[PDB]
């Protein structure tokens, strides 16, 4: 939804940083 997301759109390839 939001961590599990960011690190399925590519991690650090979608340019934004991890959701805290």
């Amino acid at each position: 939804d939001a961590y599990a997301q960011w690190l399925a759109d590519x991690g650090w390839a979608s340019x934004r940083p991890p959701p805290s």
